[PDB]
Parts: C-alpha cells; structure tokens; sequence
C-alpha cells in the first residue's frame, strides 16, 4: 500500500507545481 501513496503522491505533484 506505501508504493500506492506515493504514486499518488507524484499525481498531485504535477498540478501543483505548475502555475496554471
């Protein structure tokens, strides 16, 4: 399950790192 979380993890990453 910890391998699922931080596949979630990088998810979020990509929407937030961007600035639109």
């Amino acid at each position: 399950v910890l391998a699922a979380v931080i596949f979630i993890y990088f998810a979020a990453l990509s929407p937030a790192i961007t600035f639109g």
